[PDB]
């Protein structure tokens, strides 16, 4: 009564009624649309969530690319509990009502072999991919895992036991949860010595080791970001702390470090000390560059572009020309929408830390420039092509996440950079206003030379340089 729709048309497969199994409703413009201008598997443009689930577990062929993109992006259109219920509903396939003749027929044998078993195995593959690559869904919702484990314990049949045991094995391993191929260089120390963590500061630590330790820290933060933290702009929305925890740590580290570089410059009231502070920051930038940490490079560029720093003409003119040329070459990476940076990224060799902000910007642009739904007369369809476009960008982020640095962690220095709090008790607005007022104090408008302020420390301003020892 219901049927599934090259050089010969074979007999149609008989299916159960949609009244008892939602997924066999005929495809139409009102429930699924394909990228027909794009090219063996048809590319899904959008559909109802029921049709997306049907195609996620399609009986005719496997679709690994859709499975991957779906499981990365589905939270922007479907809740995890809802997804599990839909997959279970998909699994529990009723057989077509036997005709007066059946009351095993050839049609029913076809149905179990061509439809039921393939769809059920597709679902088990989706479960496997789900727990393998998105197990945080199950850490975040213990009931979701209980439902899944209970369901797979109900799956009968020798043919499916190996899939069930493969899923259970992954769950087992997930619930349970540094070597060097060549010797990392010795940790570098300047004025602050090992263990003296209360004296740690921008000018007392070694500029080489500041850049190394910030690079190890930023590499770790970058590596831990999952693509679903970026989908649907969830890191800016209500539940951001639950849905984007690693992304937020990355963003907040960058905010704090950029403000700290600004603070170090503007609070150096003594002119010669401030020029030495800026010069040291440029040396840290150089080492970031040597390490291919372009996140760190552009954090420093961002800091010197802050108004309170940028307006310090006397400080930039007092820089050695050699320091000026290094700074300005890095600033030019960012110009014309990061043209030169993007050329450099495509050519570098690992390990590296890419500039994270450009991905965030491109995802926000894509989220804003595409509608979540395709508009229909009846129920509007989920715009899946939008999610694919976002997944393309998150796929780029992941290329650089398995690239460890041959550098030794310094635990005290790592804690120092994890605990930076340049704002004190000020709000961001208060702190920004404070920095600008301090800028005005240390280089007043139209001063022909900066006023004299006392030196802040009694140490040499001389850098140890960026040659490793
Ligand atoms: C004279 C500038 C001062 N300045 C900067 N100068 C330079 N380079 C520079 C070239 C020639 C020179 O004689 C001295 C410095 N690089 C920067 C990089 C990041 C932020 C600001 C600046 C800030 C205001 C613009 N006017």
């Amino acid at each position: 009564s219901y049927y599934h729709h090259l050089y010969f048309q074979e007999q149609p497969l008989r299916l159960p009624s949609p009244e008892v199994y939602r997924f066999v409703v005929k495809d139409s413009e009102e429930n699924i649309v394909f990228e027909d201008n794009l090219q063996g598997i048809p590319i899904i443009k959008g559909g109802t969530v029921v049709k997306l689930i049907e195609r996620l577990t399609y009986h005719m062929y496997a679709d690994p690319n859709f499975v991957r993109t779906f499981l990365t992006t589905y939270r922007s259109f479907c809740k995890p509990q809802e997804l599990l219920s839909l997959l279970i509903e998909r699994f529990e396939i009723p057989e077509p009502e036997p005709t007066d003749a059946d009351k095993i027929s050839a049609d029913l044998k076809r149905f179990r072999k061509e439809y039921v078993q393939p769809v059920q195995l597709r679902i088990l593959n989706v479960f496997r991919h789900w727990v393998e690559h998105h197990f945080y869904d199950f850490e975040r919702d213990l009931e979701l895992l209980e439902r899944l484990e209970s369901f797979i314990s109900s799956v009968r049949g020798k043919a499916m036991k190996k899939w069930v045991e493969s899923i259970a094995k992954i769950i087992r391993r997930k619930k349970q949860a540094i070597t060097f191929e060549s010797p990392p260089p010795p940790i570098e120390w300047h004025i602050s010595k090992p263990g003296q963590f209360e004296t740690f500061d921008l000018m007392t630590l070694h500029p080489i080791e500041i850049a190394r330790q910030l690079t190890l820290l930023e590499s770790d933060l970058y590596r831990k970001v999952q693509p679903s933290e970026l989908v649907g702009s969830v890191w800016t929305k209500e539940d951001k702390e639950i849905n984007s925890p690693n992304l937020l740590k990355m963003i907040r580290h960058t905010t704090n470090l950029t403000l700290w570089f600004e603070k170090c410059i503007v609070e150096a009231e003594n002119f010669e000390e401030r020029v030495a502070v800026l010069s040291r920051i440029i040396e840290i930038l150089q080492v970031f560059q040597d390490l291919n940490n372009f996140n760190g490079v552009l954090e420093i560029v961002s800091a010197v572009n802050s108004v309170s720093v940028y307006r310090l003409d006397h400080t930039f003119e007092a820089l050695q020309e050699r320091k000026r040329k290094i700074l300005d070459e890095a600033v030019e990476l960012s110009q014309d929408h990061f043209k030169k940076y993007l050329v450099k990224l495509k050519s570098i060799n690992p390990p590296c830390v890419p500039f994270f902000g450009i991905y965030l910007t491109n995802i926000l642009k894509t989220e804003e420039g595409n509608n979540d739904f395709l508009k229909k007369k009846g129920k509007d369809l989920i715009n899946f092509s939008k999610r694919r476009k976002v997944a393309e960008i998150t796929g780029e982020i992941q290329q650089y996440q398995n690239q460890p640095y041959c550098l030794r962690i310094e635990p005290d220095m790592r804690r120092f950079f994890e605990n930076l709090n340049p704002m004190g008790s000020a709000s961001e607005k208060e702190f920004t206003d404070y920095l600008f007022n301090k800028s005005l104090e240390i280089e007043p408008r139209n001063c022909k030379q900066p006023p004299r302020f006392p030196r802040k420390s009694t140490f040499s301003l001389k850098s140890p340089g960026i040659r490793p020892n």
